[PDB]
């Protein structure tokens, strides 16, 4: 690895200098995802279209301002295809190790509830939010653009995404689904962002299929796919042949779910 | 055969170390290839000291205190490689002061806006209203070391009485900075001020007068390079720097490693 990748006056960036410069810093954090990628793509099937459905998906939703996303967070769609693709593996093998009994659903059923859709206006403080409390002596969305700090929404009468419990800030939350009718409005919240106003737009047998999706969707969180990369890992019978990268699986070899 | 050696072996297969290569260069090789090549460019072109490597690892050392070790390891970096990104930043700047216009009247120009180094301490509240509070025990007599203490979500300086560290123009919020430099006498506390950390007080502990410019010269020119080390200026500098240098990239993968540069 004595090529040159850089050529300069002051002489040449190798590839040796560069392998080496990388690895010090991201080679524990690359190896462990190529091995975990192995160990998984060889138990764990993922077909080209199931990553295609899962690309669509976020293709979708950013429209002209998909690929300028993508740049952001240093990806390409190949790369970003490839993330997904050891994401999809990552939650196989997460779900191989869920008990999707009946009992679990049928326990789970009662505390879920469906994602609900409103529209906020965000403010640095209570008096000004007090002016918005009275300004309506007028429209919603109006007084949005005119005094919400939130630039996401902002421009868009301060419309919020779906969402579900757990999933968003709780106090917002317990205040959003507390909305009733179409287009009702709540008092101020406080938030760790500020302090709020929130308008209802949307809300909704046991209809349960829904369920069996939300409830493997709450249990693909850290502790349980750290426990189930652990046994796959443990399965794989792995040797660290570079002592460099000796500590790669240090999130994946304590009593935790986690390094330190 | 380049490479083809195992770095990991398991059930499934090997991974070698050219994998490993060309997988880390996909995502980190731009960022790290550029850095080796300023760093290469630079060096030989520029004087760094290891006593200047030093000082500066000692800044912020210090500057982070408690909190050091933790924000080095959010930011993926051991004191080891961290030091090494302070030489490299160094290289950056004195490329940047070569580009500098340190002329006398720049210095004489710059000297009516500066101070020297003033010593405060603060209380740092999330509203008016605890601020106004605050103001009250003042008045009635509670020491303002000791509000500090009991109402300063500064962290970093509410158990030592709120306590900050010299600093002279620029260094701080313009907001902070203006209210600190308004106060006379040593004791003398401000009125409330508004940053875009919270609501503070501010109590002077130390300041000095301004002397003349032929005393404060060599303190005015090492302040005046500070407050020229922008991120524009320093952006400017690389791209002249690289412009010059006449690099030749080898591997394509990286043909856009210096895009912000060229």
């Amino acid at each position: 690895g004595s090529s040159a990748v850089i050529k300069t006056d002051a002489g040449s960036v190798t590839q040796d200098e560069l392998y080496e410069a990388m690895k010090t810093t991201y080679g524990n954090e690359v190896v462990q995802q190529l091995t975990f990628k192995k160990i998984l793509e060889d138990k764990y099937t993922v077909t080209e279209k199931e990553v295609n459905a899962e690309y669509k998906k976020y293709e979708e939703q950013y429209g002209d301002s998909f690929e300028s996303t993508l740049s952001s967070n240093n990806l390409t769609k190949t790369s970003f295809k490839e993330n997904l693709e050891y994401n999809l593996l990552v939650q196989k093998a997460t779900e191989a190790n869920m008990d999707v009994s009946e009992s679990k659903l049928k326990a789970y059923y009662k505390t879920w509830e469906p994602d609900i859709t409103v529209r906020h206006i965000l403010v640095d403080d209570e008096a000004t939010a007090k002016e918005i409390q009275t300004k309506l002596k007028e429209k919603f969305t109006d007084l949005a653009k005119e005094y919400s700090t939130d630039t996401a929404t902002s421009t868009n009468g301060g419309l919020l995404d779906p969402f579900g419990p757990g999933e968003m800030d709780e106090t917002f939350e317990k205040a959003a689904y507390a909305l009733e009718n179409k287009d009702d409005v709540s008092g101020i919240v406080k938030s760790t962002y500020g302090y709020h106003l929130i308008q209802l737009v949307k809300k909704t047998a046991k209809e349960k299929a829904n369920v069996k999706a939300a409830y493997i969707k709450s249990q693909l969180t850290s502790e349980n796919m750290t426990a189930a990369l652990k046994k796959e890992l443990k399965a794989a019978n792995i040797d660290i042949k570079d002592s460099d990268l000796k500590d790669a699986f240090a999130d994946y070899t304590s009593t935790s779910s986690t390094s330190s």
